[PDB]
């Protein structure tokens, strides 16, 4: 079985997040990697951009990126990418034909991505399977032209690959998605990477990312997009010092595109560290150092950072939106926020960091949580989804 | 030979100008009407807008417009069009796939339109031909979208038919293109209906447009859109009746999209009147009724609307720009303005005007002018163009 995944408008191989990069990229490099492992041929397409890369990235056994030219190498935001689909489909069929390669299924992420599967997938004769990821109706033209274009998936998609319950209610709600194309794969997290783990270990995380050893410590971890909602931590913080000016707290944002400018307005520049990004074996020291991890989301999906936050035993603070609680085990495992007010989150943050004894269980209790999941599990799902697709044909 | 034209954005059978519908429109249709005639099959593809239509009409022997489904029939404007590319494209090779239709050449219509057209070349091994008709490149995020892919097509298209020399110029000068590609195909007018003629004729199609008999008439003909200088026309009639406020001076605009509005605001509704978009064998009226047709565009492309007024026997007043000064003999058939200015354009249309004579004979020679062109004439070139195509691949 040789699948061709399609990621068109950012790649597997992107530092997340930073840039267009986030949880999409990682669910995708790390279902491609297993599926890999399983014995299963993946290609991941995606428009070049950095072209000292070359054309075609082996990842690993059974897995490639292919990098395909449609317009310049930059100069083109997300935004601009619908004028480069036709361009980027066309890519991907000089690509195929000169390699003469074929595949026995398309799996789509992204409404960009699936509406070059579904022109494929009927010129191919194979079946197309799309991920969302996330929508447009879930209020501009280009937004409108987006939902059209997400409704012409659902519509059209051999199956619907959601990775929640409550996604699923999403597509028949929204998108009058027939029951009978969704299918439900549960995403997973890299639980032997991300992980407490040994005794010594946050204390070790400290001195590495120089750290002081006795404070209370908040990370914020992801894509400084106002939609990930930094600006609430760093506003919530700013409510715990008027309440407490000497509160034992330090916060770590971690990690790309101001928030710093945010922050000498409001008096907390000195308490607050911007990290820059970094790849997942070097973020784990983030999580490992904190005491709570902060994801004031504002829209989500599915939750992948709460996730890893859990992996790596720390306890979350999540707001009430996307996949968030099912990823936390509220009042187990952390705490969930209603709304993305400063004076919630203060008392939120403030429960959490004042009773020690009920955080440090959290964190403990987030370990076992984690491991329901899983990418190879994740994996397993798609590879009968896979199966059952191709059957069907 | 069948030829499949694209027109994604606009269809040959729309009303022209209302709407995204002008000269592109009745160049596609005209073309393809004598390409018809000239025993050549034609398969116009535009995107369904209008179901009532059908997927096939069979316009005349040879030649049908393809309604292909792509997004809603409306609610999608043209800025947004770019997320239906490979969607319209699927609908094209679906068509073909079911219909069982094969091309020797594909001529595409704006950037739109090649982008599919490039696409399907590859697949189907064939030629293509792009006429731009319009370039960014003669501020936004938008713009550069489009110009790197009007530049996308300079670098691939098989062949690139301009309208005139000039357009040639630009596609060397902006776009850096290949002039051995380049291929100079001069337009044409329905020269048989745009016609004096009869020397009746102006005092009948006054009489049919219920204007007075005896009063000089000025016309604008085509769309309502700002960058075809309406503003222009009625700022300058409005100037007119500040140096003489009794002139003899009624003015017709006609036709589709507060210009209404724009002339109370200046005093002159009661000599304005704003006529509704009508069909060619209507349209003659207007043409034959005016003493003169002023087209104060501030882009344009090639001058189809300067043309007929030309060829129906009524001198023009344009702008220098565009198509403009090549389909107007300057000092001959009518006057070219510089600028935009009211005082220039009341200047310009004061001498026509007061200057009986001049206008009488100017009108005279634009008969003898606009018969250079010639839709017979403008197929006849592609019929070459489209042999030598086919011929070297
Ligand atoms: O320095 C960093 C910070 C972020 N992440 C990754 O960024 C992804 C962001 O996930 P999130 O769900 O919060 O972003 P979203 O999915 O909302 O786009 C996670 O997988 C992290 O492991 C990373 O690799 N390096
Ligand atoms: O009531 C009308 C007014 C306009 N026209 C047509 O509209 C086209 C507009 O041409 P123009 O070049 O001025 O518009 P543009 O090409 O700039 O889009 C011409 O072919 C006219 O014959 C028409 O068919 N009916
Ligand atoms: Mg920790
Ligand atoms: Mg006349």
């Amino acid at each position: 079985m040789r699948v061709a995944m399609i990621s068109m408008h950012t790649s597997p191989l992107q530092q997340p997040g930073t840039g267009d990069s986030g949880g999409m990229n990682v669910y995708i490099l790390s279902t491609a990697t297993e599926l890999a492992k399983q014995g299963i041929e993946v290609d991941i397409y995606t428009r070049a951009t950095r072209p000292s890369q070359g054309e075609i990235v082996r990842v690993a056994e059974n897995l490639r990126v292919i990098n395909i030219a449609a317009g310049p190498y930059e100069g083109l935001s997300k935004e601009e990418l619908p004028t480069q689909l036709a361009a980027f489909t066309g890519g991907m069929l000089s690509f195929t034909r000169r390699e003469k390669v074929t595949y026995d299924l398309i799996h789509s992420h992204y409404w960009l991505s699936g509406q070059v599967g579904w022109l494929l997938r009927d010129l191919w004769r194979i079946p197309l399977i799309h991920t969302a990821h996330t929508l447009a109706a879930v209020d501009t033209p280009e937004s409108e032209a987006r939902r059209i274009c997400e409704q012409q998936l659902v519509d059209n998609a051999d199956v619907l690959a959601v990775n929640t319950q409550e996604e699923m209610q999403d597509l028949m709600h929204h998108y009058d998605a027939d029951p009978d194309r969704i299918s439900v794969v549960s995403p997973g997290a890299d639980v032997e990477l991300y992980s407490p783990g040994n005794d010594r270990a946050t204390e070790r995380s400290r001195r590495e990312l120089g750290i002081p050893l006795h404070t209370k410590v908040v990370a914020f971890v992801g894509r400084l997009q106002p939609f990930k909602g930094p600006q609430v931590l760093i506003k919530a913080v700013a409510a715990l010092f008027d309440r407490d000016p000497d509160r034992n707290l330090r916060v770590i944002i971690c990690g790309g595109p101001t928030y710093r400018h945010m922050a000498e307005e409001l008096g907390v520049e000195k308490r607050i560290r911007f990290l820059d990004p970094r790849p997942p074996s070097e973020l784990v020291a983030v999580y490992r150092a904190a005491d709570i991890v902060a994801v004031p989301s504002f829209n989500e999906s599915f939750g992948l950072v709460a996730m890893e936050a859990q992996a790596s035993g720390t306890p979350v603070i999540a707001a009430r939106v996307g996949g968030l609680p099912i990823a936390v085990a509220e009042g187990e495992t952390g705490l969930l926020v209603d709304g993305h007010s400063p004076h919630a989150w203060a008392d939120a943050l403030a429960t959490l960091l004042d009773d020690d004894e009920t955080r440090i269980r959290m964190g403990e209790d987030a370990v076992e949580h984690a491991r329901t999941f899983s990418w190879a599990a994740t994996a397993a799902q798609l590879s009968s989804l896979y199966n059952d697709a191709i059957a069907n044909e």
